């Protein structure tokens, strides 16, 4: 059993964290999760309240480790000094995901110097500013970080994670207690495709470094 | 500016709820949207605790009423008869949608005998018992009803109210904020589709009452 960490702050957009919660509890026999934040509880946009199950510095312990969003909630986040150097991160050990703007977390943490990455479309502009190499892609995997924009680019983001703890029987399982009555095999088709063309990006920028290197 | 009204109820699912409102709420000049209930809060299945703006009977006064869903929410709610005596509903003169098992309330009240409907997968073999002569298609419609099974499903649930009420610039307008980064024309291929397949079901059967009628 894999151990999950979300991360968590106040102003959290509702609809991506409740979709990523969501979508980790479809199965019961891969990974445990765990809210990670600053308090006690955090509030969402909407006033939501969400107890945490530990502190932010306890995403050393996990397998997993995923940014969640928040239009107002990143931008606090991220002049949060203590919320920041709680995140000491580590791709060799962990899998490190973010959906929307909880990749500039990820990037001003320095996780993906010189590497690619998404964000939500509206977002793109102002993490280019902050020195970002967005592309308008979905998902964007480099190594053992994945990037995802756009709120239902969860699919693919909790996909990516099946994949590559487990595999695509327990990825589809996850994937299609959410997915439109009648369309399991058009969003199948479109969910393997689109892991499958990050994950092929991906090797190719692997490649060019190798080569590089060599 | 029309009313929305959404119908409430302890027990419903986060998921569906925090991605239909946060839909709803990609429009400032489209609706007004009000959550009905029996209490003055009522609580997810999570445990998040929404307030009510008013009581279920407001139904009445709304142009849009829409069913949520719960998995023990929806059984309890069938059970509650002042829950299901202030829900008197009128398609001549409202839209009236429902997701996944939000369905189970509209053929309760009767708003669907003889007709069509959808609702989760999960849920199907349920409804049929019920003699919900239920479809395995994401969207419904019979005339200004329209049931949705799957929670992605909402996507098309709140485009055919736009599309209703609106155009499809206001559709489009809406679903974009949600939808995958880089997948924009994918998505509205699949939701225009969708959603005129959907009514091109509906006149079909209209078209049959008709000449039936005849």
């Amino acid at each position: 059993m894999y151990k999950v960490g979300i991360v968590l702050f106040d102003d959290f957009t509702d609809v991506d964290f409740f979709l990523m919660n969501d979508l980790l509890g479809r199965t019961s026999d891969s990974w445990t999760v765990r809210i990670l934040g600053t308090k006690p509880e955090h509030h969402s946009q909407l006033g939501m309240t969400v107890k945490t199950d530990g502190h932010v510095s306890e995403v050393k312990e996990q397998d997993v480790v995923l940014i969640t969003s928040g239009y107002r909630g990143i931008p606090a986040a991220l002049q949060d000094e203590n919320f920041m150097s709680a995140l000491k991160l580590d791709p060799s050990r962990q899998l490190i995901g973010s959906i929307c703007a909880g990749s500039f977390v990820l990037h001003e943490l320095g996780l993906l110097k010189g590497k690619k990455l998404t964000t939500n479309p509206d977002a793109k502009a102002v993490l280019q500013g902050m020195g970002g190499d967005v592309q308008d892609l979905p998902l964007v995997i480099e190594g053992n970080i994945a990037t995802a924009g756009g709120c239902l680019s969860l699919l693919y983001l909790v996909g990516w994670l099946a994949e590559r703890l487990f595999d695509s029987v327990k990825r589809k399982q996850i994937q299609n207690q959410l997915i439109p009555a009648g369309q399991m095999e058009i969003f199948e088709t479109l969910i393997s495709e689109t892991i499958q063309s990050a994950e092929s990006a991906y090797e190719y920028r692997s490649a060019c470094e190798s080569d590089a290197e060599s």
